[PDB]
């Protein structure tokens, strides 16, 4: 299945956040309409903060999430989850190696702000 | 139900962020085993990271995030999301005034690490 | 915070199932724009389903699940999860006593159909 | 990532139900200790419920739900949701087609009963 892949409320302002936890050094892009919005790069083993930025899902609402290390893409999986019908997560991890954590990079969008 | 009350696996490395979306100061702790185990406070209305910790734990395994603004505890909403059974997060909004959008405290748990 | 309120897509078809797990009668009322669209009753130690429905989410697409013991609410607790970007689950806990196991009916919708 | 795969707390009873929407005839089958200890079969387009069942969750508590359309696997989606430290909800999708609906045949496991 496609995972990485939301589409938020439109014209909306969202937060996202990026966490590593990877020997590898992780890219985290993010993508707004299919256009790249935002990207973060870092390392940690240690959940460090590698990115935070506000963005506006735009006219789609369409944002999708890629990681790569060293250009390799990482396996994805993600889901939304709305609490009390107002806020909403939409939430990926990833892997780029074998052991399957699925933290090597963490995102979370977050919305509404404000 | 209560809320922002979650069972971690116990003697395990979790990390905990705190976003704030209000114009009140935001004072979010974050309990292990019944007592405080980070404290953090600030003010946005922009997403901003007013806090980001690493945290064991411990024995119990018991975690629960409060958060206060203008001296009253907050309203909570809660839950958690497993990935791939292997990624959780444990995820936590709060309303401090009127208009329920519960994002006036965000707090993100994330596990495993490393 | 309010729960068990969702809102769905409008005019959407969803289905909706109730399970019991309580020694008290559970009455489960799904209201769709405020209105008594279905009602399930009945009783069940073992999961058993009380009731299964398909029902429009009509022009607002707001949807309430309201769960009762002998006309006493519950405490209701709930969220919506999103596979894929596509698959829907509105899901509803409900405690009738003071075990908190919040399973005393357990209420499911699920969309899109068909 | 592996998806229809969840550890509950092990010898633990649990409830699964599975629910169809596609022209294929659904087969869905629930393992535990790694081996089959139960299988749905139906089909429907209007989410009937093609079985429902208690089963214990064994030695392990691991739990993988399969299915499969006249022996094709179908691809799965899947995740965990537990509200209020207490209910757990472990959540099935499946596409069988090109419609990336995955909705072919749902398969909700809920814990704990009684
Ligand atoms: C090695 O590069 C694998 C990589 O880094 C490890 C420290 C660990 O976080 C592992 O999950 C990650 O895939
Ligand atoms: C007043 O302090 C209310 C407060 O701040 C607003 C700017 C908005 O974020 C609102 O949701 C929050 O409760
Ligand atoms: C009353 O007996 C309590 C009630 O029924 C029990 C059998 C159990 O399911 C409990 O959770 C429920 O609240
Ligand atoms: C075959 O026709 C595809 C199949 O059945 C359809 C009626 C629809 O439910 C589709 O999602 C499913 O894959
Ligand atoms: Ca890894
Ligand atoms: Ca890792
Ligand atoms: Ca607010
Ligand atoms: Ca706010
Ligand atoms: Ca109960
Ligand atoms: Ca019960
Ligand atoms: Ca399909
Ligand atoms: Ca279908």
């Amino acid at each position: 299945a496609t995972q990485g892949v939301f589409t938020l409320p439109a014209n909306t302002r969202f937060g996202v956040t990026a966490f590593a936890n990877s020997s590898g050094t992780q890219t985290v892009n993010v993508l707004v309409n299919n256009e790249t919005a935002a990207t973060f790069s870092g390392q940690s083993t240690n959940n460090a903060v590698i990115g935070t930025q506000v963005l506006n899902s735009g006219s789609s609402g369409k944002v999708q999430v890629q990681v790569s290390v060293n250009g390799r893409p990482s396996d994805l999986v993600s889901a939304q989850v709305i609490l009390t019908n107002e806020l909403n997560f939409a939430l990926v991890g990833s892997e780029d190696g074998t052991d399957n954590d699925y933290n090597d990079a963490v995102v979370v969008i977050n919305w509404p702000l404000g």
